[PDB]
């Protein structure tokens, strides 16, 4: 067990910490933001995303 | 002189350092733990160490 303090230098202080684990799948798209969906084109050349 | 103190900071607090310096050589091994010695063949392939 650590025991930190709160009257102490930044060495021996919490910090709590966040790892973002992922991975770039064959799966669906689930959390790409809310980034406008646009129309659709059939015969023209497009920079789609 | 440096002057330390020990009511300050971790950016300005005194920190024993062991700077190990080695080189692999010709020379006949010295340190290198405790590990178990085997047996020896003359016949058979192995992954010898």
């Amino acid at each position: 067990s650590y025991g930190f303090r709160p009257t102490y230098g930044v060495g021996h202080q919490p910090y709590r910490v966040v790892v973002l684990s992922f991975e770039l799948l064959h799966a669906p798209a689930t959390v790409c933001g809310p980034k406008k969906s646009t129309n659709l084109v059939k015969n023209k050349c497009v920079n789609f995303n």
